[PDB]
């Protein structure tokens, strides 16, 4: 997908912004979603065009490769960027609109306590993402993927699609989220000396 | 099949015989051999030419046909007529030996024993045949098969070709083969008076 119109606003949070969330919105911008575009996407391609059941069943194969992947891991991923970056937004359009009303007439007292809730709900929302996605399929994507959802009959055996590399990207993934709130502590560490 | 010589050696039994004896021979021709001919075997034609599983797993229809029919019921009956036809035979064999004897030189004190002992014979064989199709598969042919025989990938579905017919005629032949009981009792009985 095109991210143009995010990375405008990330970028202008740029320069409002401590030297350790210079290096996050980097990291954002390298590890995250450009990953997605070139390496993740392609890998995710065929998720249900390659998905396979040994079964002669109509609709199988559409409800258990529903039931294996509620959510795909490429949407779950863009919607953990959105979130994680929503805050950065609200923080910037604070300081423009102390701009402007400067104008009509850095980091101060009344600015300090929005940045911090905002370096806050970041690491809420990172950890939250990165539990649910612990909790819906653990850290590693298994080829053989057993079903018995309606029509099925019995339990049938369903084969996953790059099972292998898509666990190497989750794993990719996950480390870049811990990188993530390692940075947001060590921010919050600073700030409070 | 060609069942002719059987018949021929049966039809010179008929003279040297009771009339309940006659009786039975009747019946074994007309309701055994005629319908299996006929009839039954029409029917058990396409036996696993139609047998069907839910499955794309090769191999998985010949092992789980094979292990619902072990035995074709219509193999089972050719078989039956056979055992219960031998002891008529060897009771045939005899009196025309004493034919022979009597001749180089009815029911006497000698063949009585052999009589006897044929029909007691005849008597164990269709009491085997029918318990032994009894355990095997009970009296009724179910249309559902599941089977989880290796190569097939958990339990599957098969499904069984002309099962209400199948089961009609099974227990026709379990009703036929019980007269033939009845018919050597009475026969037994017979002689004791
Ligand atoms: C302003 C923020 C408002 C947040 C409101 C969150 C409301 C979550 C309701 C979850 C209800 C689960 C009911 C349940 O249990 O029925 C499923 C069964 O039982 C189970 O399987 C156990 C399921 C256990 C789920 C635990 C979810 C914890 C969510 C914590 C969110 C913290 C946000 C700060
Ligand atoms: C279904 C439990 O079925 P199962 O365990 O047998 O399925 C095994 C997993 N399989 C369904 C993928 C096969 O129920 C679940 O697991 C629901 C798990 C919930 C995952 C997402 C949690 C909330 C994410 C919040 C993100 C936003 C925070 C800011
Ligand atoms: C700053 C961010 C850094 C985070 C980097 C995370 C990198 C994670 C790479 C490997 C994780 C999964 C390995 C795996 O899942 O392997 C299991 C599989 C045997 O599993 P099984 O079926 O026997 O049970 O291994 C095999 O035998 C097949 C061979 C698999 C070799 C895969 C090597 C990938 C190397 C990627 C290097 C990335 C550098 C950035
Ligand atoms: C001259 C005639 C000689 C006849 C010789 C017959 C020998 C039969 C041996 C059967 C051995 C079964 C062993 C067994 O049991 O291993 C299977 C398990 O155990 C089970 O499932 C229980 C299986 C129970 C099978 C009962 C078979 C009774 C056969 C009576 C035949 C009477 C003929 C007059
Ligand atoms: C297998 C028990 O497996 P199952 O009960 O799970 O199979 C269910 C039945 N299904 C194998 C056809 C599916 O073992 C058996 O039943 C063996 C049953 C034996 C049937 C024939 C007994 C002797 C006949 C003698 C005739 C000659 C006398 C003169
Ligand atoms: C001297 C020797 C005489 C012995 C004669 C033995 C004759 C046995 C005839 C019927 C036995 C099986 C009936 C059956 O197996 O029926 C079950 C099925 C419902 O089973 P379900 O799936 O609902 O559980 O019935 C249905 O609904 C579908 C309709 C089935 C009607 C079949 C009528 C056959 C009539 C044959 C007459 C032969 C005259 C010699």
């Amino acid at each position: 997908g095109d991210w143009s119109f995010l990375g405008n606003i990330l970028e202008e949070v740029n320069e409002h912004s401590t030297v350790i969330g210079r290096v996050w919105l980097t990291v954002l911008f390298i590890f995250r979603i450009l990953i997605l575009g070139t390496a993740a996407e392609f890998v995710w391609g065929d998720e249900q065009s390659d998905f396979v059941c040994n079964t002669q069943q109509p609709g199988c194969e559409n409800v258990c490769y529903d039931e294996a992947f509620p959510i795909s891991h490429i949407r779950l991923w863009v919607l953990q960027i959105i979130f994680v970056s929503t805050p950065s937004l609200v923080y910037v359009g604070h300081a423009v609109h102390h701009v402007r009303m400067e104008e009509k007439r850095r980091l101060e007292g009344t600015l300090l306590r929005t940045y911090v809730c905002h370096i806050i709900f970041k690491t809420l929302f990172e950890v939250g993402f990165i539990v649910g996605h612990y909790f819906l399929y653990g850290f590693r994507i298994l080829p053989l993927y057993r079903c018995s959802r309606w029509p099925c009959p019995n339990v049938v055996d369903c084969f996953v699609s790059r099972p292998t590399e898509k666990t190497i990207f989750i794993l990719f993934m996950l480390s870049v989220a811990s990188v993530s709130l390692f940075l947001n502590i060590l921010e919050m560490s600073h700030l409070g000396l």
